């Protein structure tokens, strides 16, 4: 078997991007984000607390004649950026792009925190990294991509985000028409239950190529690159008149300035994210100062090759009996 969906943009700044996902019977379609950083699929619901929706489509698991409460499974998940939801769990029928899955964990929304209720375009999250992170308790759900691997045409899905426009994921095949040149792959390490792998290097703009490793994860549900304070104080250095701001939270930049690429190296192989990508707009309405896409890691523990990075590849998630990831070009 295999799926295709159209994953899209939120916003004009692609925060975030969406895909439409189908639970239940009768479907009831949710835009789901879909996130290899993490490992369960929780959506809002007919049973979130009621001041904590607006705006999100939620999921009505008492409409759904295949849905069946997972006796005694709670589920509870906080985020980095301090947001966090939590609640029960059924068993449903879910389907991204014509590829389904029956019995899958559907983890139902009693609480959420107000950055997700001040986001109506986001309906719930669908993790796509490896089975271990899995939070429902007392007994561990698999993901998605774990539940239809073995009737995948091939054991991978791919990730082609879109820049300012849509992108697409597919599951079970590669679409060799989708990048350029060739596929380049790289070693796996799943000791944290990530996509985690070891990039061999970067550079700014045409500068020089630096050859150092930078170990980090393959992440579609960060939106930003996040990177040694070294690398990315090189990054910045740069672009006139740059500065790393307390108050706003990382580095910020004239919103008039040309924003050089910046270059991350898979194996021998260079990935080039183009200098607009970098650009996440004003730090508030009508500021003349803009927010960088490009932030340092030092405060998380690890680096993360969030959308930034991402989008400016075609990403194969190759989850064979040992992993790897793959890039190209596009
Ligand atoms: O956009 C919608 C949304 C909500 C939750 C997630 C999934 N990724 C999250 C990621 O794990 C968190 N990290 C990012 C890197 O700095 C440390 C914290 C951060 O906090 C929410 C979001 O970014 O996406």
């Amino acid at each position: 078997s295999t799926g295709s969906a159209t994953t899209t943009p939120i916003d004009s700044l692609d925060d975030a991007y969406i895909t439409p996902v189908q639970i239940g019977t009768p479907a009831q379609t949710l835009n789901l984000d879909f996130d290899t950083g993490s490992s369960d699929l929780w959506v809002f619901s007919s049973e979130t607390t009621a001041s904590e929706v607006d705006g999100q489509t939620i999921y009505t698991p008492s409409k759904s004649t295949t849905a069946k409460l997972l006796s005694g499974a709670t589920w509870s998940i906080s985020y980095g950026d301090g947001s966090s939801s939590s609640g029960d769990v059924y068993t449903d029928t879910v389907s991204v792009g014509g590829l389904t899955v029956t019995g899958q964990a559907v983890e139902s929304a009693k609480k959420v925190s107000s950055s997700f209720t001040e986001d109506s375009t986001i309906d719930g999250l669908l993790g796509l990294a490896f089975s271990t992170l899995n939070t429902v308790s007392p007994t561990q759900q698999k993901t998605f991509f774990d539940n239809a691997k073995a009737s995948l045409d091939s054991p991978v899905f791919t990730a082609d985000l879109g820049y300012h426009a849509p992108g697409t994921y597919n599951f079970g095949f590669i679409d060799t028409t989708a990048y350029t040149g060739s596929i380049t792959y790289t070693a796996v390490s799943t000791k944290q239950g990530f996509w985690e792998w070891t990039s061999t290097g970067y550079a700014v703009g045409s500068g020089t190529f630096k050859s150092t490793s930078i170990d980090g994860i393959a992440d579609t549900g960060t939106t930003l690159l996040y990177l040694p304070a070294t690398v990315v104080s090189a990054y910045w250095a740069q672009v006139s008149g740059a500065k790393s701001s307390s108050s706003v939270g990382g580095y910020v930049f004239p919103c008039s300035a040309t924003l050089p690429s910046f270059t991350f190296g898979v194996g021998s192989a260079r990935i080039v994210i183009p200098g607009d990508y970098i650009d996440f707009g004003p730090i508030s309405t009508g500021s003349s100062s803009c927010f960088g896409g490009i932030q340092s890691s030092a405060g998380i523990g690890i680096n993360i090759f969030g959308d930034v990075a991402l989008k400016a590849a075609f990403v194969v998630f190759n989850g064979a009996t040992t992993p790897t990831l793959g890039f190209a070009s596009k």
